[PDB]
C-alpha cells in the first residue's frame, strides 16, 4: 500500500464546453491542483479570459472535490507585458506557456517581465519546421532556442514540459535550480516500438512523439534517481474517438484517469518507490514556490479495469489504456 | 502523354474469399502479370493450394482482362524441396517467399534446391526481435541474414522486396546480377514525417515502416538513376477500414488503384521519365527470365479523384490516397 500526500498535475489540458464538463472530474477527484494549459480555440491570452475559463472549470468541479486550477497564459506576439504581470500579481496566471507557433525573438519584453517578477515559463520545446525529422525536433529546440534563451535571461525559471529524450534529460539533469521538467506516464512506460510494432496505436500517439528505447530509459533513470526538478505532469490531452481513430488521428493521450497508477508502476519497476511521493506531490510545489498539500491518498495494489470508452454529448472518449487492466487503485 | 508497355506488379497481396473478389479487378485491369504473395491464412505452402488459389484468382478476373497471376510458395520448415521444385518445373510457383517467421538456418535444403533450379527467392528483409527498434530492423537484416545467405548460396537469385532504406539501396546498387529489389510507391512518395507530423496517418502505415527522409531520397535516386535491377512492386496490401482506423491499425496500403500514376509522378519529379517504362515493364521480366508484355497502355495528364472508400460484403476498403486528387489517368 502506498500512502502519499495528495498529488498535483503540473501539466493538463481541460479543453472547454462539454468536454471540459466530462474530463474535469477525473482530475479533481485525485489532484489538489493542476497547471491548466491555455491552448483553447481561441487561446487564453488575457486575464479576463483566464478568469472566465477558471470559473468554467470550477463550475464543472464536483461537490466535495478540493481542486484548484492554476491558470496559464498563452504567449502571443500581441500580449502586453503589463497584462501578464497583472494576472500574475492577482493570482490569475501561475505561469505562461510558450508553444512553437510563437517565436521567442518576438516576445522579449514579455519574457523579460516574467524574469523580473519571477513568473515561470513553461516550454513545449520543439522546432516544427517541415524539414526537421519529427524525432529530432526536441533535440533541435535545445540548441537553437532553449540554451540561447536561458543564456539571455539567466534569472528566468523554465519548465521544459513533457521531455521525451536523453538530450533533454541530460540538459535538465545538468542545468541549474532555475530549470525543471515534467514527464508524462506514457514517455516512461513506452517507446516508439509500442506505438508502431504489430500495428499502429493512435492512442499512444502524442506530442512530443514517443522516441527510441534509449530515450525512454534515460527518462526512467532520471525519475528513479531522486533528481528533484522533475515532477508529475500528465499532459492529459483528450480528443473524441472519431478524432483519434481516423485517417488523421490527433496527438494526445487522455490519461487523467490512469496516470497516477501508471507512475506508481514505473517507480516500482525501477526499485525507486522512495522517490514516488516527491515526484507526485513535493518537487512541483517546491519549484513553483507553493505549499505541499496536506491531505493524503493511498494507492492499493488492486487490479482495476479501464473503461473501453467514456461518453460525450456525441461519439466517445477513449481513455489511455482503454479496456486494459491496471495495477493500482486510488483509495 | 506517357505510352508504356503494359506493366507488371512484382509484389502484390490479393487476399482471398470476398476481398480477393473485390481487389483483383484493380490489378487485372492494368497489369499483365503479378507476383502474388502467399501469406494467406493459412499460407500457400503446397502446389495444390497454389493451383487452387490461382484458379480462385482467375475466377475473379473480369472478362477481357489479360492477366496472369504468378504464384509464390510461403517457405516453412516443413516444406519438402521436392514439392517446391515440382511446382517450379510445372509452372505453378514462379518464386518462393521468405518471411521473418521462417528461419534461413531451418530451410537450407529448400534454399539449396532453389539455387540449383534457378528459382528466385523473394525476401521480406527484417529482423523482428522485440529488442530491435522498428526503424533499424531492415538494416539489421542485411548484415545478420542477407549477406551470410548470399555468401553461402552464391548462385541464388534474390529479390529484396519493398526496400525502404539507403542501407538496402546501397546494398542492392552495389551487389551483383543475382540481386534485385522492388520499391513501392509510398516509400518513394513519403517519409516518416508524412505518417506522423500533424496527425497519425494509418493509411501510410505499412511494413517496412516509412523511414527518415534521407532514406526516401536514396530510394528516389536509385530509381531515377536507371539502375535496372529495381522494378515495380506495389506491395498492395488491403485491409478493411475497421482494421486500418482502429486502436491497433493493420500494416499495409491498398495502393493497386493508384500506384502506377504515383510512380509516374515520382519519375517526373526526378527528371527521369526516360527510365519510367523500364521500371514498370522491362527490368522485372529481365530479372525473372520472362518476356516483356507486347500490349501498351498510356498515362495521360488528367486530374483524377480517388474513391473515399470501396465497398466490401461488410464495412469498407479505404484506398491509398482516398479522397485525394491524383495527376495521371490510365488510358
Ligand atoms: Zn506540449
Ligand atoms: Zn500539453
Ligand atoms: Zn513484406
Ligand atoms: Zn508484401
Amino acid at each position: 500500500v502506498l500512502k502519499i500526500r495528495r498529488p498535483d498535475d503540473w501539466h493538463l489540458h481541460l479543453r472547454d464546453g462539454d468536454m471540459l464538463k466530462t474530463v474535469v472530474p477525473y482530475t479533481s477527484e485525485i489532484y489538489g491542483r493542476a497547471i491548466v494549459m491555455p491552448n483553447l480555440a481561441p487561446p487564453v491570452t488575457t486575464v479576463e479570459a483566464a478568469v472566465a475559463y477558471r470559473q468554467r472549470i470550477l463550475d464543472a468541479v464536483p461537490a466535495g472535490h478540493d481542486f484548484t486550477p492554476l491558470m496559464t497564459c498563452y504567449l502571443t506576439d500581441s500580449l502586453d507585458p503589463n497584462e501578464l504581470e497583472r494576472g500574475f500579481n492577482e493570482g490569475v496566471f501561475t505561469a505562461a506557456k510558450l508553444y512553437p507557433a510563437t517565436s521567442v525573438d518576438a516576445i522579449m519584453p514579455v519574457l523579460e517581465r516574467m524574469e523580473k517578477i519571477g513568473m515561470p515559463l513553461l516550454v513545449h520545446g520543439e522546432v516544427t519546421h517541415a524539414d526537421i525529422d519529427i524525432f529530432d525536433r526536441e533535440a533541435r529546440f535545445i540548441e537553437s532556442v532553449m540554451e540561447p534563451l536561458r543564456q539571455r535571461l539567466t534569472a528566468l525559471k523554465v519548465v521544459f514540459e513533457h521531455i521525451t529524450t536523453k538530450d533533454a534529460a541530460d540538459y535538465v539533469r545538468d542545468g541549474n535550480e532555475r530549470l525543471a521538467a515534467t514527464i508524462t506516464p506514457q514517455h516512461l512506460m513506452f517507446n516508439r516500438n509500442h506505438m508502431l510494432v504489430g500495428g499502429v496505436r493512435p492512442h499512444l500517439y502524442c506530442l512530443p512523439i514517443l522516441k527510441r528505447n534509449i530515450h525512454q530509459q534515460a527518462l526512467r533513470e532520471l525519475v528513479a534517481s531522486g533528481f528533484n526538478r522533475v515532477f508529475l505532469g500528465t499532459d492529459s490531452a483528450p480528443h473524441a474517438r472519431h478524432r483519434k481513430e481516423s485517417s488523421c488521428g490527433c496527438a494526445g493521450c487522455f490519461n487523467a484517469p490512469t496516470a497516477l497508477g501508471s507512475y506508481a508502476t514505473v517507480f516500482e519497476e525501477m526499485n525507486a518507490l522512495q522517490h514516488f511521493e516527491a515526484f507526485c506531490s513535493v518537487n512541483g510545489p517546491q519549484f513553483y514556490g507553493l505549499p505541499v498539500n496536506d491531505t493524503f491518498i493511498e494507492l492499493v495494489r488492486e487490479e482495476q479495469q479501464v473503461a473501453e470508452s467514456i461518453a460525450l454529448t456525441d461519439d466517445t472518449l477513449v481513455p489511455f489504456l482503454a479496456g486494459e487492466t491496471v495495477r493500482w487503485s486510488v483509495k
